[PDB]
């Protein structure tokens, strides 16, 4: 499910701000800006 996948994504959203690879979510959430 898209909701299940997303829900499980929030779990990794806790580390929003080790590896720059996380930046993925950084620009994903920051994307809100633009």
């Amino acid at each position: 499910g898209i909701g299940a996948l997303f829900l499980g994504f929030l779990g990794a959203a806790g580390s929003k701000k080790k590896n720059e690879q996380e930046l993925l979510e950084l620009d994903k959430w920051a994307s809100l800006w633009n």
